[PDB]
């Protein structure tokens, strides 16, 4: 019966067509990968040698001595070398590049091409790659096309061992033997090992299948598949004991290399791809997500959570204590990094974005800025009232707030600027009830805090304010940037695998408070850093010129601190679970994670620009504006001056 060799080859023609409806087209549900921020260096920018090695080391660069292949740098006296590895921007698409980074101090001078010696406009950074987003497989994979891959693992791999191909492909021998006889004859030799190299199981993450060469380079090494050596290549190629293995492959081929995910920002992300596209980008393959994400803000951050908590434990002889730590972008609101306890290698509750606390101290600014936005009444040198309050209360209640030092100015007075200096309490009643609460609420809406958080009673000058460290980052941020409230991001772009452009983030800055009293209130908070209630901070840094404010809640259950430098927002709570006592205040829980965030890092001095009106006039001891002289220098919200004739007379 001939017939046979007739029914098996129409099997070879409709298994011909099986390979077609999966090779044309879609092959896998790639999972969306997740990139950081893409830095972009410039001739003139302020960044040191040490500053940038670090920046290099954090997006997975090699420290060497002598350079053979891309994501590599070696360290002179006064310079830096590199080839920056090729990445597919979504601006423009590059390739290797030897680069020469010249730097004068604390500051970048030139960045030039090694291949042609000629000077860079500016030169950019790839971003290194943060995560995956879970695969409804739960096959986890990172395209890359034959080219990619090096010569060297190539052959590595050939040998030891199409066949495999078809197994891993559309299997649970004969079947996949007449298969490779199928695809070998459709497909040129080097389409089979571009799919076979990622198709291959290499690793598992928790329940989630690691496969390809591309992602277990980096899930392994943390490097990609072309910036693999000998020893890493073989071992790859290898999993396909376990030093056994490695040293097995390097023989079938020698001495020497036989002897040789960030849970609390991912939420955010998730977050506003959710909100920004909808339930449309889950299905789209192979997408790639740009980021505000800072890996060098954020270990730094890390690192003082980490190290900064237990000490605090020690110290103070705490059974249990958490953090909470929000860096943002000054002026356009990026979220550069997110802490969401002492433990942010290992997380599920997020207390960046979830722990919603009492304020406390924190609220004064927003009291202060309301008074600073109407100059032709309140100024710094403006008398705020220090003596004893009774508040009637619906209906038999009396609210008598206090000092935390339950005393009272010998004057009975005390001047707006060391008023908010001091943090004290009662001059922020005094100043926040003549204002009247609803014009107080109003500033807090324009400086982006949530609607329905806001309960405008006596008590929500002090602190009766309930907020998560993001939404006290995003008010913060509003009087930062000078008065513009820059509506915080995750995102910065969403790009399909086709090149399209899916996603674009743009400006939408708007102007909340005016310039001169954010200003006057960044000054004034420059003063608690140096000479109030952040003092201890102001006399370790005094050369960065922070603008801050401390926070200490009633009976220390809450220590919070906001950190102003020259590029960004920093947001710090200290606190329990339990809602209980720390033993801590502002100063010496929250503001201690902060001091040891910026030693962690290098950070921006704060050189506060004065915006137009601005005029530093002198006052006598009584607080009158005088002409010429004055025991004190304060920055006025003026056009004319001239405010010192009219107070003279
Ligand atoms: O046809 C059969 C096919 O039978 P296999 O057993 O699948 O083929 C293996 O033996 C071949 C041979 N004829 O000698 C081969 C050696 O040529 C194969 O190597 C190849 N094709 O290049 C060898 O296949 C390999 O077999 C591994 C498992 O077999 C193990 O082989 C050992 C010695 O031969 C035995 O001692 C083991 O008992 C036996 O298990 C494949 O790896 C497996 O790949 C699976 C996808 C993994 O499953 C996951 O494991 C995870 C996990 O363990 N955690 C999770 O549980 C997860 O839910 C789960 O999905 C699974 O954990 C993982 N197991 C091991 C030991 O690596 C691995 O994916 C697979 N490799 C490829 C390229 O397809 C054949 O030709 O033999
Ligand atoms: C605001 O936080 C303000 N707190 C209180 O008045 C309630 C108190 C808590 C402990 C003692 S009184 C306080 N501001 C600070 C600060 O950290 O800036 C405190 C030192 C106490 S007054």
């Amino acid at each position: 019966a001939i017939v046979f060799a007739v029914l098996i080859a129409i099997y070879g023609v409709y298994l011909d067509q099986k390979i077609r409806s999966r090779i044309d087209g879609k092959v896998w549900q790639l999972p969306a990968a997740v990139y950081g921020r893409m830095v972009n260096l410039e001739p003139d920018m302020t960044i040191s040698k040490n500053e940038m090695v670090k920046l290099l080391e954090a997006t997975q660069y090699r420290q060497v001595s002598k350079m053979t292949r891309p994501g590599e740098f070696t360290v002179q006296a006064n310079s830096i070398e590199m080839i920056r590895r090729p990445f597919d921007f979504p601006d423009s698409k590059e390739g290797q590049v030897r680069a020469r980074l010249t730097f004068d101090g604390d500051h970048l001078a030139t960045i030039v091409n090694m291949e042609n010696n000629r000077q860079f406009g500016f030169f950019r950074l790839d971003p290194r790659l943060i995560t995956m987003i879970s695969s409804p497989n739960g096959e986890q994979r990172l395209f890359v096309p034959r080219s990619g891959f090096p010569d060297l693992l190539v052959d590595t791999l050939l040998a030891t061992e199409t066949q495999q191909l078809v197994k891993n492909l559309f299997l649970s021998k004969a079947n996949e033997a007449y298969m490779a006889l199928i695809m070998d004859a459709r497909y040129s030799k080097d389409r089979i090992l571009e799919l076979y190299m990622n198709e291959v199981y290499l690793g598992q993450s928790g329940d989630n299948e690691i496969r390809g060469f591309p992602l277990a380079s980096l899930y392994y090494f943390g490097r990609p598949v072309e910036e693999l050596s000998l020893d890493q290549q073989a071992l790859l190629v290898g999993m396909v004991l376990a030093l056994e293995r490695r040293n097995l492959v390097l023989r079938l081929l020698y001495d020497m290399l036989s002897a040789r995910p960030q849970p609390a920002f991912m939420q955010l992300v998730r977050q506003e791809l959710q909100a920004k596209l909808g339930d449309k980008v889950k299905d789209l393959s192979g997408v790639k997500i740009f980021t505000t994400f800072d890996s060098v803000a954020q270990d730094a951050a890390e690192k003082a959570a980490v190290e900064g908590i237990p000490a605090l434990k020690k110290q103070r002889k705490l059974s249990d204590l958490e953090t909470a730590i929000v860096v943002v972008d000054r002026f356009s609101g990026e979220v550069r990094a997110m802490v969401g306890g002492s433990e942010p290698q290992f997380a599920g509750y997020n207390r960046a974005m979830q722990a919603r606390r009492s304020i406390g101290s924190l609220a004064k600014p927003a009291t202060y800025l309301t008074a600073l936005s109407q100059p032709k009444i309140y100024r710094l040198n403006t008398w705020i009232a220090d003596a004893p309050i009774a508040l009637r209360q619906p209906n038999g209640q009396v609210w008598s707030p206090q000092n935390d030092d339950r005393r009272y100015s010998e004057s009975g007075r005390v001047m707006l600027v060391d008023a908010l200096t001091r943090s004290m309490n009662v001059p922020t009643v005094n100043l926040g009830m003549a204002l009247g609460l609803p014009a107080v609420t109003e500033t807090w809406i324009k400086l982006g805090v949530p609607k329905d958080q806001l309960h405008p009673v006596p008590a929500m000058l002090l602190g009766a304010l309930n907020l998560t460290p993001i939404e006290v980052a995003q008010a913060f941020q509003t009087i930062a940037s000078g008065g513009n409230r820059a509506p915080l991001s995750a995102l910065r772009s969403v790009i399909a695998e086709d090149g399209k452009v899916l996603y674009q983030s743009f400006p939408q800055a708007e102007r909340a408070v005016p310039a001169q009293a954010a200003y006057l209130t960044l000054w004034t908070m420059q003063q608690v850093v140096q000479r109030g209630t952040g003092r201890q901070l102001g006399a370790k840094y005094p050369n960065l010129h922070l603008a801050g404010k401390t926070g200490t809640t009633n009976n220390n259950v809450d220590t919070w601190f906001a950190g102003i430098d020259g590029s960004t927002v920093t947001i710090t709570w200290v606190g329990r679970d339990n809602n209980q006592p720390t033993k801590l205040y502002g100063a010496s829980g929250a503001m201690s994670i902060y001091q040891r965030y910026l030693a962690n890092q290098t950070p921006t001095p704060l050189n506060l620009v004065p915006p137009e009106d601005i005029a530093d006039m002198g006052v006598d001891y009584d607080g009158n504006f005088v002409c010429s002289g004055g025991m004190r220098i304060l920055p006025v919200w003026t056009s004319d001056p001239q405010s010192l004739c009219q107070q003279s007379e």
